[PDB]
């Protein structure tokens, strides 16, 4: 039993080598750039643009904590002044930190539980570790949080529904924003019955501090590894966040494109073995899922080890069916073992990825959210299959870039587990989506050697028979019609792959 099958991974395209010459970075109607491009230099901290803080407090931009319009009824008082007063007190005990955060979140003093934070500081950390936390890490985090108006000087637009727009900001900017999120300073982002931001993910970290899950200390260790690194030595690179919406989706049944190449393996991971490839994040529609609360599977783990991803939650509206979020340049700061309730922070990670001409790490991650199926057979309904195909196609397609400048897609069992996806169907759907976008596929099955063999065998069967994307899609429609439509039991009589082999071999 070989550990990988298909095309050798050495034959797959990767960044930076496969990529187009980057155009000059510049701000434009569809590209917000929060730093001085003329001054961007390798190894130098980028300079914010503009030099002095400019505030927008409106329905199209992030509401910054340092806004003069961030007020609290006392007569209206300045919440930013209050945040400054609260956080510049020395912490020596965890109640100090809880009491600080609550000074400018009085409405949540009974609703927000800090049990996990108190327990991490008092009951998990050794004396010297706790001392380092409150003498060094937390005061450094305060100082970079309170530097926000000098660091993030340009209004950050919301990446709202249906927008095709990019934001490029510095890793240093992201660190200041994330320190603010830790201290729960973002206004209008807390209320359960909130309107404006009800369609946005949570950004403030208060739910990280609640409860007694044994995984909260591991999440906190992972995030403090990041905060220590970025407050000790300013990161020098940039990160781009791009919301993408497509109008025109394939007529799948009519698609004459051939399948592309496949490498499939039961060993390795997306983050390690997919270097330079388009890396799929198995997203929640609210990007990052429960990273800031109780989730700890594929998406949350990536958001924890690459915490710059977390700031997408500040500005990224819930994804509609035709949308994705593409993030380029995030850095890995931690290594980990395990998954969900076995997840453990292992050690600090020194990211060795090359940077591109915009000083972004050559790491491209796409958040595409699969559907959650209440019943197994729901996913074979043609509308639902088409929905998944179009979502993956939107995540993989790069309008205006030709095939040879596109890296392989590094993916795995997208939507399987809690969302109830069938791995064999979702693998085919990704294969078809990738074919339509003219990209090869590298597929990680994470210990499932039978699934590796099954995907390989189907892909090589369809390939040798020269079936097009349309031919294969028509086979999925036939499977639904013959085995799922008037099925009244929870599982079909015959499985998808066996059905396909029989349908093709007897035609």
């Amino acid at each position: 039993d070989k550990k990988w099958l298909g095309t050798p991974i050495e034959e797959m395209r990767r960044m930076p080598r496969c990529g187009i010459r980057l155009p000059l970075l510049r701000p434009s109607a569809n590209h917000t750039v929060t730093i001085r491009v003329d001054l961007l230099r390798a190894g130098e901290v980028p300079k914010p643009f503009p030099t002095h803080y400019k505030d927008l407090w409106d329905n199209k931009h992030v509401k910054m904590p340092c806004s003069e319009q961030n007020l609290y009824p006392v007569t209206a008082g300045s919440r930013w002044e209050l945040i400054q007063t609260a956080l510049l007190n020395k912490f020596t005990r965890p109640q100090n930190l809880k009491d600080a955060i609550l000074k400018y979140n009085v409405a949540y003093s009974k609703k927000w539980d800090f049990t996990a934070l108190i327990d991490f500081w008092d009951k998990v950390l050794e004396e010297a570790e706790a001392q380092h936390l409150y003498q060094s890490i937390l005061p450094d985090m305060v100082k970079i949080a309170l530097c926000l108006p000098n660091i993030c000087t340009q209004p950050i637009p919301l990446l709202a529904a249906a927008m095709n727009h990019s934001i490029t900001m510095s890793q240093e900017q992201i660190a200041s924003l994330l320190a603010n999120a830790f201290f729960c300073t973002f206004p209008r982002r807390n209320a359960k019955m909130k309107s404006e931001y009800s369609s946005y993910p949570d950004i403030n970290f208060n739910r990280l501090f609640e409860g007694r899950s044994s995984r909260k200390p591991e999440k906190l260790k992972t995030l403090f590894c990041y905060f220590r690194r970025v407050t000790a030595a300013a990161p020098t690179g940039l990160v781009t966040f791009t919301r993408q919406s497509l109008e025109d989706f394939p007529e799948w049944e009519r698609c004459e494109k051939p399948l592309t190449r496949l490498h499939v393996t039961y060993e390795g991971t997306i983050e390690e073995n997919g270097q330079g490839m388009l890396q799929v994040d198995f997203a929640n529609r609210f990007v990052g899922g429960g990273v800031t609360s109780a989730g700890l599977v594929q998406e949350e783990i990536r958001f924890l080890i690459n915490p710059e991803l977390i700031i997408s939650r500040l500005f990224t509206e819930v994804l509609d069916h035709n949308e994705c979020l593409i993030i380029t340049g995030t850095e890995q700061y931690s290594e980990y073992t395990g998954y969900a309730e076995t997840y453990r922070w292992s050690r600090s990670h020194e990211d060795g990825s090359e940077r591109d001409d915009w000083q972004r790490r050559c790491t491209e991650i796409v958040a595409i959210d699969a559907l959650h199926f209440r019943r197994y057979l729901d996913q074979f309904v043609p509308e639902k299959m088409r929905r998944e195909l179009n979502k993956a196609y939107c995540g993989f397609l790069r309008p205006g870039v030709s095939s040879e400048n596109l890296s392989a897609v590094a993916t795995g069992n997208w939507g399987c587990g809690a969302f109830g996806g069938d791995a064999r169907l979702k693998a085919l759907i990704q294969i078809l989506a990738a074919a339509a976008a003219e990209r090869d596929v590298v597929y990680f099955t994470f210990g499932d050697s039978e699934l590796m063999r099954d995907i390989y065998s189907m892909h090589i069967f369809l390939t040798e028979r020269k079936l097009t994307v349309g031919d294969v899609y028509k086979l999925l429609l036939r499977y639904y019609n013959e085995e799922c439509r008037n099925c009244s039991t929870p599982g079909p009589d015959i499985k998808l792959y066996p059905f396909i082999y029989h349908a093709v071999e007897s035609c």
